[PDB]
């Protein structure tokens, strides 16, 4: 009987965790129960007031986030993706499965962590991207998961098989368009619908976005070369989805790059390589745990192009958390996680 | 100079054609009767009224759209052509040589015939003055011209983001451009791909890896400001907005930011339609929508040794019909900014 707490239940990531927990087969047959739901403000409200889609849970009372209230469960999701849960996490049984959606345990280099986050490095846990080389073995039976950023997920899946095969140069460029749920649920003026609808803007450009060092890290794990990453995020008028356009210099033929992708992904249940002459679109993956990837070579520009679409809130966040949870617990990896998008 | 213009618009039922008409209606020469809007043509739906295609242009809603034929178009001092490629090549032969022809199509844009044939599969028609007044030397070609090749919308954004850095030799001549575009940039021909239900809530790269026809136009405009060999990786991305291009443009650099900034200030400090963002501010297409302005920011990613330039335009105004009307003013000797706001209609 696995009992699950969700900390930060009232944000978009915690609500998506909850959606996926409700359709999971272990919730259906009673192997999984949903326990405490916690947030920082508005303890006492019901979940219905934060998440009106989650009607089976609408009556649950949101409790304050405290170590003791998260205590007494077998898995704890901490869905502060812009939060800092290192504190909570040090006060829980090393036998409690902790799946942190935040960044606290993502980065392996303390100098990098301090620089980008301006605090003390908490350490690093198994990175919840099972498709990266060697990641899936770290995750089997683990009691600790650092879920990847949404953008690192899309860019890593677009780029790592080319770079691992040494078929492109290790200086990469990523420009990724994203829906606004990826910015979180904070009432800012720059996130108001009247401001975002009809409009597009890059933000946190030229190296300041904290996902830059995350992408570098993931690629440095598949190569001995010095990796450099130009990362530009662009907010677009959609609620969900990331479309990552990833490029690097190459002198390799298209047919060799294509084989490196078939090889890496042929048995990956969540990776779909586009058929010949098709390109990814984020509307096809919305609400699914899938990544749709197409690769190409720009001969005149000597440039390799990889395009990856994901739902930022599923494969980029809560579907990755749940996928890695399946692994940590010995359950089928694809349990509760569809590859079919809700389109149009 | 010009004390009067009778103007025809061919391809009047398309997006660019309807935006030319909007700008002409609000143009001061239209208000004081120096500009008369004459024949409105479209090969398609000839016989309908303009109101059936463009309900926003109520002052012209009763005008009957005529067939696009040189005889309907003759008798005008200025003719806008917003037509598929190849059409203006034919039309330019048939109209008086003394007519001002402002071509929104691609026919006269490219200066290399081999590059044209490669991307279009037809005979090169020639090349006319490129209607981007802000590029070095362009304003001198457009003053008093009778021929204008209006730029494509994406090269407009990518050219304005990148030329100053490259002209000053502060970036490498190998550039990457990822530009997100509203769907009006894909035209007004009804296909499944461009349906509301498919576009809304979705983003997709298309015509990637160098196959997009705007790619050689970016390379051409960049090659005109440097003696180096230029390469362009251009990726266009359709997004769920109807208007706006946000171009993210990068090239390797070893130049300090202060030197890059200075080159942009030098380029744009007295350009009425270019707003170089104050340091720490970034462009948004919502701020330029409905105006003839480009908002630009630049920065350096030191760890990646990469120059980053962001440009925002309205694809239908500075990227198309605004560019056309701005170049028309130059061609006619009227104030360059007539009819053209720098003020976006936001939110």
């Amino acid at each position: 009987a696995t009992k699950v707490a969700v900390a930060g239940a009232s944000g978009y990531a915690g609500g998506e965790i909850l959606r996926l927990l409700l359709g999971h087969p272990a919730y259906a047959d009673g192997r999984l129960r949903i326990g405490a739901l916690t947030a920082a403000t508005s303890a006492g409200s019901t979940l219905g007031e934060h998440h009106p889609h989650l009607t089976p849970l609408a009556h649950r009372v949101v409790e304050p986030t405290e170590a003791a209230v998260l205590g007494g469960h077998d898995a704890v999701f901490l869905a502060l993706p812009h939060g800092h849960s290192a504190v909570l996490a040090q006060q829980l049984s090393p036998e409690t499965l902790i799946i942190d959606c935040g960044a606290d345990f993502r980065l392996t280099d303390a100098a990098v962590w301090e620089r980008f986050y301006g605090s003390s490095h908490a350490g690093s846990w198994p990175y919840g991207l099972p498709e990266l080389p060697g990641a899936r073995d770290q995750l089997r039976g683990t009691r600790r998961i650092a879920v990847p950023g949404c953008y690192p997920t899309a860019a890593l899946l677009a780029l790592f098989p080319a770079l691992a095969a040494d078929l492109i140069e290790p200086a990469v460029t990523v420009v990724a368009v994203s829906g606004t749920s990826g910015a979180g649920r904070a009432a800012t003026t720059d996130l108001l619908g009247a401001e975002v609808i009809g409009s597009a803007r890059a933000y946190n450009i030229a190296g300041v976005h904290r996902h830059t060092p995350e992408i570098a890290q993931g690629l440095r794990a598949v190569t001995d070369r010095d990796v450099s990453v130009s990362f530009t995020p662009v907010l677009i008028p959609a609620s969900r989805g990331i479309l990552a356009t990833c490029t690097a210099r190459t002198r390799s033929p298209l047919s060799q790059l294509r084989a490196a992708y078939e090889k890496a992904y042929h048995a990956e249940p969540f990776i779909y390589l586009m058929p010949e002459g098709q390109l990814p679109r984020t509307g096809a993956v919305i609400g699914s745990n899938a990544a749709h990837i197409a690769v190409a070579v720009d001969e005149d520009a000597q440039t390799f192009v990889a395009i990856a679409a994901i739902d930022n809130l599923v494969k980029g966040t809560a579907g990755a958390a749940v996928q890695s949870m399946n692994l940590a617990l010995g359950w089928p990896e694809t349990d509760g996680l569809s590859v079919v998008g809700v389109a149009p």
